[PDB]
């Protein structure tokens, strides 16, 4: 695997003693393994272990399963910003196989803003500040990976984790899943048409299968709708297919309620339908930024 002008294999991963790691309770699951809270140590009985996410393979898998495993750890572990999950190391050696990932205790995005929805038991359990620092947050990820000539693939809500629920959390680019498929077999290999993130996703991608850095910019602005709709779906009423019509014909979706609209004209400016006409992600945060600046946009109350 390369990255960043540096090519690395299995034996650059900091493979950690089994011993050394005690599992403490599950965290979830996507299509293929668990994820686990965990405890790394060297000493017993350590007064302060280092507090992990355990991510698990599943011992009933192919060949390619444990390479595509393999592959995800070593493009976590290249990754080097503050706004990508850390992977602190591996335990391949021992079966189920581990990669040991930053702790993100307050859990994936889109599940916390559903969570964290303003509602009259939890009035004020959110603000516009709040949802500004996390696109800020994700959006230096996306542009870290810009940079470096990454494409995510599919920047949405579910693949980004919070370090904690409450004030000081910091949002984090966590899944890369979709990239690792395309860095390894050159298509989405395990997935399908009704797989396909296609509400995240530009013209030129479902339509010409054509990925560039403007990729993500579109797939950012789905996940600003996100954001600032606290969680719900994107394009609610509609189906994929739906939206694959919709899109094309230039249509877009309305503001979230009570979206501000320097915030809302950023969803639109990401979805721009020439890929040219979108920003890059430097201009995403100086536009974000501005937001932030501005008293009327962030003493605006989310909807209870």
């Amino acid at each position: 695997y390369c990255f960043a002008g540096k090519t690395s294999s299995i034996s650059d991963l900091k493979e950690v003693p089994r011993k050394n790691i005690t599992l403490i309770r599950g965290l979830g699951h996507g299509a293929f393994g668990e994820v686990y809270e965990g405890q790394v140590s060297g000493m017993p009985n350590d007064p302060s272990p280092l507090q992990v996410a355990v991510k698990t393979l599943p011992e009933v898998c192919s060949e390619q399963d444990e390479l595509d495993f393999l592959m995800e750890a070593l493009i976590i572990s290249k990754f080097n910003h503050q706004n990508i999950v850390r992977c602190i190391g591996v335990s391949l050696q021992s079966l189920p196989r581990f990669i040991l990932l930053e702790l993100m205790a307050g859990g994936d995005l889109k599940s916390f803003l559903r969570e964290t929805r303003p509602r009259p038991s939890q009035p004020s359990s959110l603000a516009m500040l709040d949802l500004l620092h996390v696109a800020r947050d994700i959006a230096c990820g996306c542009q870290y990976l810009e940079e470096n000539h990454f494409i995510h693939r599919d920047i949405a809500a579910r693949n980004c984790l919070l370090t904690c629920p409450g004030p000081g959390r910091v949002a984090k680019i966590g899944d890369f899943g979709m990239a690792r498929d395309i860095y390894r077999a050159g298509y989405y290999r395990k997935g399908g048409c009704a797989m396909l993130p296609v509400k995240w996703m530009p013209p030129e991608a479902f339509m010409e299968g054509i990925f560039t850095s403007k990729t993500d910019t579109w797939s950012f602005g789905v996940l600003l709708w996100e954001i600032f709709s606290l969680g719900y779906m994107p394009y609610p009423s509609k189906s994929n297919q739906e939206v694959l019509e919709f899109v094309t014909s230039g249509g877009r979706m309305d503001p979230p309620k009570n979206c501000p609209g320097p915030v809302y004209r950023i969803m639109t400016q990401c979805w721009q339908h020439q890929p040219e006409d979108r920003p890059n992600f430097a201009i995403i945060l100086e536009r974000i930024e501005y937001c932030t600046q501005d008293p009327d946009v962030i003493n605006t109350a989310l909807p209870i």
